[PDB]
């Protein structure tokens, strides 16, 4: 049944992916941003620059107001509002009708981006992590309880500006090439999943496995980049530079800063590393693993033709995060019914001519627990 919600999403690159969204009596329709890194609905209820329509409370019959107030700091960005209910459909989704909580964004301070085409924001992880407390139903768990669809959604994810698939309620098997390799979320707070094992073109980085979960590694549509802890980030960029030592490059490149450009179609992608993230298996003892190629991790964007890049791999002191220059290219399943994650090369994946993106298991690691933080 699910060709229906196949490519229900758009974005431009860096600014997120949203599937589209009605909210209130007559229905008003809304762009809503999906991000599995965060547990509230959110949307623009007041004018601002860069919102080209909002949610008018006023204007729904169903609104009902909770009387509370509600603010989401981000790790970059935030917003603060008031909290309310109200009923929310999604045309390219199931044909069903839930009474949600929404926060009614009155203020916002580096959130909304100019031209980003979304108002709005869909936290699909758990209770709790919702803002104020986990007292708020997150959307998805309203939309379990009060209809029959099935506890499990997935996203694909696919590159350039920007369009994907998420589909709500199941799997869509012509989406995905080869197996569905999961993976257990560790605590049903964000999308916390375990990284056992980090290679850089083959090479073991060889550090202590917990040092890629401290303090958590997340699965986050709503973080461009791979965020990593300090330690691992230093690791990898020193591996990332040697083996692109080849050719020199600000070190504020390094640093997501500054872009770097080359005579377009000249890009040098061989020079750059493939990643191999291994990820906890469903059986002891057994992991996979996931190769991002740099495609995935230089992210593209706007000037000439020179074709420029950012470097989308920056440093964290809240964990590994896997936003979506890690998802692109891969179909997630977020399985909450069983507790797993499943990764499989999308039908969209990222390949050169001599290098592809990968989904490979099983291994075997030993002492895997030990990884946790
Ligand atoms: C109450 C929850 C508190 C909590 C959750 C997280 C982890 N999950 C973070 C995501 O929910 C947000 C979601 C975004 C703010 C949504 C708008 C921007 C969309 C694309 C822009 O991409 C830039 C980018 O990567 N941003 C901004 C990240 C650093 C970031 O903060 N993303 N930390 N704290």
């Amino acid at each position: 049944s699910f060709v229906e919600m196949v490519d229900n999403l758009r974005g431009k690159s860096g600014q997120g992916y949203y599937v589209e969204m009605t909210v209130g009596s007559p229905p008003q329709t809304l762009n809503i941003l999906v991000d599995t890194g965060s547990s509230n609905f959110a949307v623009g209820a007041a004018p601002h620059p860069f919102l080209h329509r909002y949610y008018q409370r006023q204007l729904s019959s169903t609104y009902r107001d909770l009387r509370k107030g509600v603010y989401v700091p981000y790790t970059q960005g935030k917003w603060e509002g008031e909290l309310g209910t109200d009923l929310v459909s999604i045309p390219h989704g199931p044909n069903v009708t839930v009474r949600a909580n929404i926060a009614a964004i009155t203020e916002s301070d580096k959130f909304f981006i100019n031209g980003s085409n979304w108002e709005g924001i869909l936290g699909l992880a758990y209770a709790e992590i919702a803002r104020p407390d986990d007292s708020l139903e997150p959307f998805f768990d309203s939309l379990v309880k009060q209809t029959h669809v099935p506890n499990l959604f997935s996203l694909q994810l696919c590159g350039a500006s920007v369009g994907g698939s998420m589909i709500i309620g199941g799997i869509d098997h012509s989406l995905y090439t080869g197996s569905l390799w999961y993976t257990p979320i560790r605590r049903e707070w964000y999308y916390e999943v375990i990284i056992v094992r980090v290679e850089i073109n083959g090479q073991d980085l060889k550090m202590d496995c917990k040092e890629y979960n401290y303090d958590k590694s997340i699965v986050d549509s709503g973080t461009t980049n791979l965020r990593l802890p300090k330690k691992v980030f230093e690791a990898a960029v020193k591996s990332i530079k040697a083996a692109s030592s080849t050719e020199k490059f600000p070190d504020g490149f390094w640093l997501g800063e500054q872009l770097v450009c080359w005579q377009a179609g000249t890009t040098p992608w061989n020079i750059f590393p493939v990643i191999s993230l291994y990820l906890m298996g469903e059986v002891t003892n057994q992991s996979f693993r996931i190769t991002i190629l740099p495609q995935q991790y230089l992210r593209p964007v706007e000037d000439s033709q020179d074709d420029c890049y950012k470097f989308a791999i920056s440093q964290s002191s809240t964990g590994t995060v896997m936003g979506a220059v890690i998802m692109e290219g891969f179909y997630v399943v977020f399985d909450r019914a069983r507790k797993r994650i499943g990764f499989a090369v999308s039908a969209c994946h990222v390949h050169d001519e001599f290098r592809t993106a990968a989904v490979e298991g099983p291994f075997v690691t030993l002492d895997m627990e030990d990884c946790g933080y």
